[PDB]
């Protein structure tokens, strides 16, 4: 009545070049909880931006944005609230409970 | 009666360029759970913007959005109340109760 | 009586460029829930942009999207309440409750 | 009186170029659920967009958008209200409970 | 009395360039459960755009939307209510409960 | 036998304003001749010109005369020629040959 | 036997504001002779020239003569030639030849 | 036998502002030849520009004149050749021949 | 037998503003003779020139002339020739020869 | 037999402000002769210029004159060529040869 997990990586070549959150080999029991979030943001991998030019002669404004990914002019509100009774929230891997 | 998990990943010759949540070889038993949440955002992978121009004479605005992936202009709002009783939320990856 | 979950990835010649949750040898046992979310936003992948020109001699307003994928104005309100009583809300990956 | 779940995955020679939530070998036990939710956005793989030219001489307004895959102008609103009771919502990926 | 599920993927020679929820070898047990939820957006495969010009010359309004997949003014709702009682809402995968 | 010849101007209130070869009491004798003569031009006496515009946006030409008295493109030749013989052109204002 | 000529001029009052070649009392005996003689020219007498405007915006030729008498553009020959013999041009004001 | 001219000019008030070969009492005996000759100009008397503006956005040519008398662009020749024999050209005021 | 001639001003009140070739009292015997003349000039007599204003942006050229009396872009030749023999000219006031 | 000319100006009050060549009381007996000679200028008397202004952004050539009396780019030749023989030209103001 054991939990045994194990994780294995042999590499004999490999490449990893820009990633994210990879797994090569895991043995995960994770378990996760999340109530109020927010999340805002602009990522980018092997991006190339080769030439750009902006002029003005007689403007009041001008706004420009040209990287390889862009977020702009955003308004955001995540909330949670309990203003009454009872509010469980559980999150597990999992649950080894047997007799014997 | 034993919980048995384990990833293997032999890798001879592999590749992982510009990726996002790989899993090559996992055994996972993952639970989440969310009650509020907000995601906003842009994501580029192997994007190329290769020459832009702008220009202005004589104007009162002008906007300008280029890159690869872009997202402006949003009102977001993500909420969860409870005013009453009873918000149960549960979230688990299996769950093993076996008597003998 | 006992779970057994595995995953293998032998590679001998494999390329993953571009990608975003890929599984190439898994065992899952995921469970997930959300209450009140909200998703807002643009992915490109591979995208090229090769040249754009935009001018402006006398006007009062220019706005512009050019990138390969473009999200603009939205007003997104996505929520959950409750006021009563009694909001279950369950979600498992699998469950193994068997006697002998 | 056992669960077992496996997944192989052995790559010769492959590719998985610009790809999303692809399963090359799995066994998978999920089960979901989603109460108030709200998906917005576009995506594009493998997009070109090779040369664009806006002018405007003497305008009150021009708009414009050219990328892959546009959306604009929404207004989503998508909720889930419980004044009275009882809202049991379960989701499973399996159940085993078998006597002997 | 025992489950069993396994997914194989023997890759000589293979491509997958430009996809969406594909898969080449599984054995899956998803059961799913959407409420009140809502999907706005526009996807594009291997698309091209080739040259765009819009000029104005005096005008009070210009709008335009030119590129592979294009979704413009909407406006959606989608909602559950439960004033009353009782919303049982289940889904498996499948479920083996035999006696012996 | 006498030539006798006289003017008088007793002006009590007068007034020339814009004239041109006037005479207010003369005795003239006068003799003139012109043989190749030429004569081009415009003449203005007490003209007014109160707002005059001109505009032009894309074009490849555009000519104008405005003033109260105008003249263009005009192609004069005025000659004499005497290849011949005997070209006797006389003018006197009076001739006094008188015997007694 | 005798030539008399005068001329007065009593002025109580009196205005010459703009002329030209005027005569107030004289006693003129002129004689006069042109053979090739030209004359180009415009005059104005009390003008007024109360307001120009001219723009251009994308042109190759643009001309303009907007004075109170305007000569624009002429081509003028005025000549005599005299290749036989016996041009004699004779031009007097009186002639007083008388015997007794 | 005697010539006798004279001119008288008494002014109690009189005024000359802005004249040309004015003769306010004379006794004149000319005369005059002119052969070849040219006269090419313009003449203002009492005039007044009031307010004249010209502008150029991007032209190749813009000529202009605006004055109260304008001349532009002559192309002129007076002339008078004798290559035979014999011009005589006489011009006097008066002749007093007479015996007694 | 004698020539006799004069001239008066008396003046008790008067004035001479802006004027050219004035004769107020006079008595004259001229005589002349032009042979190849060429008179070119422009003459402004109580001129006004109140409020010039001449912009340019982007051009090849603009020329501008604006003053009460302009002239421009003149050729004037005036000549005389003489290669045959005789070309007498003779100008003169008064002539008396008269016997007794 | 005897010549006198004379010239009064008796001047109680009088004014001469702006003037060329006048002449208030003379006894004139002038001769002239003018065989090729050239005349080319601009006068002014009494004139304002009260306000100019000239810019110039981005040109190639701005030309300007503004001056109330202008005169611009003349070619005058004005000549007298004798290749033959004889030419007498006589001017005098007058001639008294009278016997007894």
């Amino acid at each position: 009545m054991d939990v045994f997990m194990k994780g294995l990586s042999k590499a004999k070549e490999g490449v990893v070049a820009a990633a994210e959150k990879t797994k090569q080999g895991v043995a995960e029991a994770a378990g996760k909880t999340k109530e109020g979030v927010l999340y805002v943001g602009s990522k980018t991998k092997e991006g190339v931006v080769h030439g750009v030019a902006t002029v003005a002669e007689k403007t009041k404004e001008q706004v420009t944005n040209v990287g390889g990914a862009v977020v702009t002019g955003v308004t955001a509100v995540a909330q949670k609230t309990v203003e009454g009774a009872g509010s469980i929230a559980a999150a597990t891997g999992f649950v080894k409970k047997d007799q014997l």
